């Protein structure tokens, strides 16, 4: 049945929605002040009653909000983010969503039949990877380390979680942004030590990361190219993290094989990102969030395969190779590899 | 909980997968020579196999695809469409969604937050309005007519089924666009003459829809805005077909009542389009598509509710007034009156 396109067909509409109840402040509104009618959500808000009206049937047709009594109320996923102290992660992912993926998302189409991330253009700069145009312009880069942040924040507990961080001290953290993740394990894990590994104009808000944490004996930031620099010496454990899925096979197996040199023997390799399904049906998540992929950081950006992962870790020499997948949110998993001795 | 979020979140994503699955030729492809390999799709629409695997993944976890085999197939939803003759209708309306709702809904956050349709400069031109900014680019007029016409083709058998029409022989369409409904009414009843009143960059088409369907005397087309002239009297029935959701209430009321003056006493009032739910909950097309009306054509443009367009229409003057829902066919149907002799 041909009813089933409609959530599709119109599925940037969907979005819009949870971007202007998030952006305008509806649902914090709801959350400390709930239920209210929709003329006191007008009134809270500074909409003309008309705004209102339209936002409201929005977010209570999606299921983002509840309406008994005329009253409004927060829905159970968003109501569900505020129980489980996730709504600014939330409410940081849908800004970035908005202000980075959206519109670079509409250069799909092209992307996918020259293979460029012509997503990229909406970005004053002439290199060819996000991450180097992000400099070109005064708070870009302050944003999309908020959403990074936000994004790793929703995904690293199954990175925290990992067995190999009780068995490890010294970590590389191979593009390792504003050291969200490195100050995660530094917290869960006071034995650990972390070294950040990105371009400069990243590792100055990781210094402000780090410093807030008061993790500055504990974690470093070191300023390198992740192809043609070298990794330092001395590490115990080398982690990717939202990274492989950046570039292409043959640019992993690079990436891996300097992970296997620098790393010591004895020691561990940890990819952790959004995975592919072996059996290419899914996800859904993977499925979407390629759009994003395909169009901005990179050429060859994609969501690999386990499968495939896994045969990078082998294929660079490592060993014991594997993976660790459930949580439920979502598919992030981690796959790990030991240096042999 | 938040999986939930995942294809709100991803709304646009999932959008531009079905998006790729058209513009690319997927669907067609997979329709006359499925099932296929992902290297086989890959050659076939001349796409880089890294390509062919992204777009792959995205319409097999949406459903517009389903892979068994390791070959792909349409899914449910598309080769449903393609069965009923619907396949050409969806493809112009998702190139619709494409190249005219698509960005102007980054808007609407904005168009809330003013009352404004600020989607509008995504056009170019300084008129308030987005009809009357078509002209301004080549062959976009055509376009957006040829996005209408999809639309109406899918929603306007439950305007053939009114049952006024055997009651009415001259119809007066206001608003006709590119009188794709004039002429499915005209087919549907051989009695019936109808009369297209809409801006001549519309007539225009207007007049080529009428001559393909060979009905020129029995259709015709009159310029005139439909708020500073007067409606051509002798008609027995004033037809609104996606027009009302453009206004404000208090000038659909002034339409309304130009419809009263111009109309036959005994003749009928037919108010056409989607429409609201009155407990304000949905359907879900109408919360979604709200997002197009509130940033794009007008400055009140809003899908109403069935209870405000009967209240307009007792308001006008009009009585006998009700709806009609057809089950199936939400959220589309007509608000219908009389004038009283
Ligand atoms: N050539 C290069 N040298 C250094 N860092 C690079 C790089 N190419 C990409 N990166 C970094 O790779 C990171 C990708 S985003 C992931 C950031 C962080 N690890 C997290 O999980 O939240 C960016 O910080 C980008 O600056
Ligand atoms: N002031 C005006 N005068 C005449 N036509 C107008 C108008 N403002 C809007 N329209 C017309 O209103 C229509 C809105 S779209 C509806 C088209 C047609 N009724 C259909 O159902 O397919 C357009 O054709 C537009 O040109």
């Amino acid at each position: 049945e041909l009813s089933a396109l409609v959530p599709v067909l119109f599925g940037h509409a969907a979005f819009q929605q949870l971007n202007a109840g998030c952006q305008l402040g509806l649902f914090e509104l709801l959350h400390e002040r709930g239920p209210l009618s929709a003329e006191e959500v007008a009134d809270a808000l500074r909409l003309p009653r008309r705004s209102a009206d339209i936002l409201l049937l929005g977010t209570t047709a999606l299921g983002l909000s509840t309406v008994t009594d005329g009253g409004y109320r927060n829905g159970a996923p968003i109501g569900a983010a505020f129980r489980d102290g996730l709504w600014p992660v939330l409410r940081d992912i849908v800004q970035y969503q908005d202000k980075i993926a959206y519109q670079p998302a509409a250069d799909y189409v092209e992307s996918l039949r020259t293979g460029q991330n012509a997503g990229i253009r909406h970005f004053p700069g002439t290199t060819r990877d996000l991450y180097s145009r992000l400099a070109a312009v005064p708070g870009l880069e302050e944003l999309f380390y908020r959403g990074m942040h936000a994004w790793s924040q929703l995904s690293n507990p199954v990175l925290l979680a990992q067995p190999d961080f009780t068995r490890v001290h010294r970590v590389l953290d191979v593009g390792g942004g504003d050291a969200v993740n490195a100050v995660a394990l530094a917290r869960a894990h006071p034995s650990l030590r972390v070294t950040v590994l990105d371009r400069p104009g990243a590792l100055e808000v990781a210094r402000k990361t780090i410093a807030e944490a008061g993790l500055e004996e504990r974690v470093r930031t070191h300023a390198a190219d992740i192809f043609t620099d070298s990794y330092p010496a001395g590490h115990d454990c080398v982690l990717f993290a939202h990274q492989l899925v950046i570039w292409s096979p043959e640019q992993n197996l690079t990436l891996l094989r300097k992970a296997y040199d620098a790393v010591e023997p004895g020691g561990r390799v940890l990819v952790f990102n959004a995975f592919t399904d072996d059996d290419r049906t899914g996800p859904l998540y993977a499925a979407l969030d390629n759009v994003y992929f395909t169009t901005l950081p990179f050429r060859h950006s994609t969501i690999h395969r386990w499968a495939d992962c896994e045969s990078w870790l082998r294929e660079a020499g490592f060993t014991d190779v594997g993976r660790t997948a459930p949580p439920g949110w979502t598919p992030h998993g981690v796959v790990s590899g030991s240096r042999p001795r």
